[PDB]
């Protein structure tokens, strides 16, 4: 039961109300679905199932994963469904597609994630009727994506809990963000994102989007320190050291190692192990810590065996706590930047960092890799990759 | 790897804006999660993951499956997530939880579905701003749950295509519906739903109300009143409110573990999962989805259609249900012996686990050895699972 | 010039989300407009202008007063318009229609008010767009009708201000409310509302329903159940849902013409408008508006308070109504003889003309010569009108 | 009783979602109320009543006329109320305030209109509850301000009916619109709007003292390239029709004897007024019978008029009005009209009264006439004589 990633692709990460301001998530998803089939030389008729993670599907219609699969050219014989583990949806969907082939219930799976947070609507329950008084139109992006359902405050407040408990100062979080911007800004000019990015044509004059628009040029430590806190009047999490609201999609083509050998495909890597563990919702940013340990234990690897690490940077506070506890070399963690600079599409972030992990391992010849993210509500997910 | 269903439970199916009119889906889910743990003698601290299918989670908060697990008593160390394959979500989640234990990544899984379509809100994209003119507040239940995203018409229109293609008259669909109502009315009086139903406490402010009976079951469904109804989707069609399933709320789940685990704990499971399958079809005739799904599930299990002792085929529409029983050709006396969704109700996210609950307890109640549960899915898909006692 | 009220009519006052839950205000207005023409023997083609007070017209369309006139049969040559002085709109519209005839710019006026508080929609400004976060859908009835724009609290809080300054206890307000219910229930049983009420046919989906009785009047209002209610505006206050007027729908109007015109047509008018007045007060105690308005009206008419034979003072709240009767000092036995808005209902835009209808028909049945109608107005205003019989 | 206009003032007319995009109507009204008081030397404590026409007050609060009076300094002893006769509201309020003094029920009146069409909200009746299906959020500006309640189509459709019956071609309407822009742009450059306009401070603070709808260099070629805005094969376009605008205007009314006792030189004497209704299909023909009734009530002939202000709701309705009555077009809208200046529904009636009054004093005209059309099939006119 050896499962490999034959190919992977992702769209550029768009800013909130930016290039993808009016593009539904399934429009970004099918472009990625068509890319992983074209990059692997596999026809759409051979896909058995499409598994796309999505957190904000309100208003898009019946099963947006089916719409993305039908629009990419996957025939009606295949099936499609969506799943939601918040920020780990994109990565958990890859593990779920791996289990479909491992149990012998499928041969070729397209798994990933898609998210259009700009298209997230405002909602309100109006069936019972409002007899008298004002009622609130709730932002589904904030309520169903960014607000803890057990304590009522934003994910940024949970990052404040991580910063206060781990004793991470404002200057330590800002320096981590600037380092993420500098690595991401360098990677874009050097063209290290060109392989993983598939261009998306926004048919409006038509506009082709093939570059992450969240990268701001010349991020200075001085401009980072002038920002006001966004969640606590005297807090430490700001707009600079926290991930933003973004749109995008990413996916991967899954098949057995024997199947890839029969088709002459050179896969990006083999999925050797995965894990998901839950933590206290107050400190949801610490999720990747027990998940990465469980994944490495299942793979038989030590922390020193890792050659490349992709840890999602939801917040600068949560990212500092993860790298210090596990103790892995920070020079191999997010070599090309993180979500603070690239963007954070919730449903697609799991597959987004998997794309960056896969293409960078082949680019520099890394043998062992690990991708992990934190999940709102107090959870984590991790996956071990071997080239 | 042999995976068994150690226990199962479901809430009563409530009417649209009825007893559960103001109850969130995760509150119905938490009751079922606690029930399957109590009925199997398994503590909440041993659950590894909770998998709940849900189609309409807008406005309920971050990951309602996590909320249902935390409120049911499952500790924070465990994980939870939701999935969406429309009407087959409740049953696919059970197959997904079965795969978690088969691959050795988990030991005990709570899988099922929950749906509160009464709590489904109206929405509208307003970030760009409406400079001038009227805009529509869209019903998320209709848009994301009941409308085909490729052709724009309701699921009832796909049933009209099935009825015309299979040449099913208005009288044949009404006769199937009346049979479904009468079987459900008999099952309710005989108490055949008491074992599977777990009572839900509607915690109100002017008195608590206990719900332990499906309120959609209509007493004395007559063929004359069935023929008096108007078509609901085509001005000259055949599908009416009587021969079609309704809008409902409810939750259902099952406790999954290996056969060795149940033997170590002295647990007597309700059944072993022998096979499952999911196939896609044309969205125009999505009601024919269960036909190739049942064929692949039986083919994967090594069974023939004649080997089945009990059959649970979800009755999304009377037209779609008649075409399935006619194609496969199994004995209709073993299909939905206690009624179907036409009489009980059709909570989209929870229907897959709902009919699995009725299949499991009825197989135990009458000593059936082999069973099959199957549903159709909007967009042109089907899902099926074969159960052996 | 001498302007008289040739005829008057009003619909039954409907409960909030009751019989008129889905009937637009102009549908109730058209019924009343047709009634005052039939009761006076005046054809619709003779009306020069229709003046209808309305406070909550959002969502009803372009100028609902014009819609009510066109549906009642008033030809397109005539004009129609709406005005808004809150709770005094129905009565101010009559004074405004009288001025149209006084200045010689019109001959026959249909003036009154209409209100459908059940049909008042929720609204929100969405042109700029909500980039991120929740926004509020505002109840237009609460915001534009029942909330003071200067202090932000409900009209019921202004009644609490009146109760504190006049030292009106909960027991006195409850006793005033129970007395209002018993007078209204007695008047309804005796049929004293039949003349003023015109039946309204609720064109529904499963058959037409005729409404000809005020449905807010509850039979057998007890002081014990009144005292068990909780305060509705202050957690430790005195104004409750029982001693305060409710949310209601309805319409009322009158046909105005000169005394010489009515004499030429052989019409016996209901009364002569002798004087009117409107004065403003502090918005904190808006319920005291009728005190300076009634005095200014009596001064303009040359009357003293003792000359009045009948008084119709709108009962917005039990606190404001008790403070008005104590200041002016008129005999309470001649004030609201058939009950008030606490029992009948308070459709804001139409209440001014509603109590004018009750004053006019009660003056004719008992032979009263001098009458006065007055109401309080949100924001700190009052309006009053003096009527003399013919 | 002879009633005069002691003073008049108006704000600059703002574009839809322009300088007044977030300014409530009563904020514009208070500025105008304070202006007419200062220009006449009359204190706010002397005002008896404020009468402001307003058509779209949804969401602004209880009686916006009272809010404008309280903020302008008018004491609580005075009264205030709003009225609604659509487009003729601003001018009818002046006639109503004139009647208050004629009957001896008031001495000093501030009458006019105010409108903030940008602040008009979307609404929907939700008390009964929407059990199932989609419902519409209704634009109160379109529904309660611009849509005929008897035939269901826009006011621009009624102008199409006017154009067909009088046989007014597209070229004639475009030439009328361009002429209106050129007259308004010339008057602005020469400063003929400076006297009537009171500057408004949009609280960086921004001072607005110029009508922002006036476009410099309006060409006939770009006018003819525009598409019809109400009928796919119609003749009314965005260029030959008035727009959606915000603004306020008012006037100070008192008896001629009162002004003489105060040493005030009035802008004019109100000699007559009239309002007549017409068929709602051709509501633009309202000024035709209304102006005749006003002239008949004043004892004047059409040839006696020295200056005319006829609101330009549409180029089609304005051409039909000038042709029927037959007055000299060289004395009609000498400084431009609503096609170039703007058309704030509640304030347009008083807006053209301001333009008529200051232009009559500027050139020494003795007799004037202001008139507008009203949705639903009505018209209003007023005759002014200088003193
Ligand atoms: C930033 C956030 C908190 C919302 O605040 P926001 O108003 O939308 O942020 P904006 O970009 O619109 O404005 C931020 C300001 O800081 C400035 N700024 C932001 N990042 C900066 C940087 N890195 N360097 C310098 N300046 C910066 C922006 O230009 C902007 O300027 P302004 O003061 O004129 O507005 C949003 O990113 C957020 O909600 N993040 C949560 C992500 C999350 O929780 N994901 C869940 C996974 S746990
Ligand atoms: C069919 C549907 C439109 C029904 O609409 P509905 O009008 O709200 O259904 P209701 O029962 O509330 O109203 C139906 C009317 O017929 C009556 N009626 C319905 N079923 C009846 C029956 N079986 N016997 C007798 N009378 C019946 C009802 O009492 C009601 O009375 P009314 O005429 O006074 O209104 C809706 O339930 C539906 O869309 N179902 C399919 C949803 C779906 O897609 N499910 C998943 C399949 S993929
Ligand atoms: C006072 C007010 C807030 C009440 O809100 P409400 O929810 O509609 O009050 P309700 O009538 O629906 O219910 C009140 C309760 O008291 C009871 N009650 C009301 N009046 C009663 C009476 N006269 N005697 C005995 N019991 C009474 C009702 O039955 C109800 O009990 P329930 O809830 O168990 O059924 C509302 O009527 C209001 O806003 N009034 C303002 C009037 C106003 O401002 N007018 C403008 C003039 S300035
Ligand atoms: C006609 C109306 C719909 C305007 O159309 P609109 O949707 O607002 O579109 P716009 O106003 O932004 O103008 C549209 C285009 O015409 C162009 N245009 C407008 N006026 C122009 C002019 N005078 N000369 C040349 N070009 C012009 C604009 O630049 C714009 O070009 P763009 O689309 O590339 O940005 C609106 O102004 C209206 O309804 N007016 C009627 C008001 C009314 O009836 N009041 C009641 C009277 S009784």
């Amino acid at each position: 039961p050896s499962i490999v990633i034959a190919s992977a692709a992702r769209t550029a990460v768009g800013s909130f109300n930016g290039a993808f301001a009016n593009t539904p998530a399934h429009e970004l998803g099918a472009t990625v679905i068509s890319a992983v089939l074209e990059r692997a030389g596999v026809a759409a008729g051979e896909v058995n199932e499409v598994i796309l993670g999505q957190v904000l599907p309100a208003g898009e219609g019946q099963n947006p994963a089916r719409q993305a699969a039908m629009k990419a050219g996957v025939p009606q014989e295949a099936t499609a469904w969506g799943m939601n583990q918040l920020c780990g949806s994109g990565l958990r969907a890859v593990a779920l597609g791996m289990q479909q082939i491992a149990t012998g219930d499928a041969s070729i799976i397209v798994a990933g994630g898609m998210e259009s947070m700009s298209m997230a609507p405002h909602c309100a329950h109006l069936r019972g009727g409002v007899k008298m008084g004002d009622f609130k139109m709730i932002d589904t992006m904030i309520k169903d994506g960014l607000t803890d359902a057990f304590y009522g405050y934003h994910m940024g407040t949970t990052a404040e809990n991580v910063a206060k408990q781990w004793q991470l100062s404002r200057d330590e979080q800002d320096a981590f963000a600037v380092a993420s911007y500098n690595k991401a800004e360098a990677a874009q000019k050097d063209g290290r994102f060109k392989d993983e990015i598939v261009p998306f044509i926004v048919k409006g004059g038509d506009i082709t989007v093939d570059a992450d628009e969240e990268i701001r040029h010349g991020a200075t430590l001085d401009s980072m320190a002038k920002l006001r806190p966004a969640f606590d009047k005297e807090g430490t999490v700001t707009a600079g050291n926290a991930s933003g609201l973004n749109d995008g999609a990413a996916a991967a083509l899954l098949m057995s190692e024997a199947e890839a050998s029969r088709r002459g495909i050179q896969p990006l890597g083999r999925i050797v192990s995965w894990a998901t563990v839950g933590v206290d919702p107050k400190v949801m940013g610490t999720g990747p810590i027990p998940a990465s340990r469980k994944a490495l234990e299942r793979a038989g690897w030590k922390i020193g065996d890792l050659d490349l690490v992709e840890a999602n940077e939801a917040f600068a506070a949560q990212a500092c706590a993860v790298n210090k506890d596990l103790g892995w070399d920070p020079s191999i963690v997010n070599v090309n930047g993180g979500a603070i600079a690239i963007g954070h599409p919730i449903g697609a972030s799991g597959a987004r960092i998997l794309n960056t992990l896969l293409f960078e391992m082949k680019r520099r010849g890394a043998r062992k890799g690990l991708a992990t993210l934190c999940i709102g509500g107090g959870m984590g997910v991790a996956m071990c990759i071997e080239s």
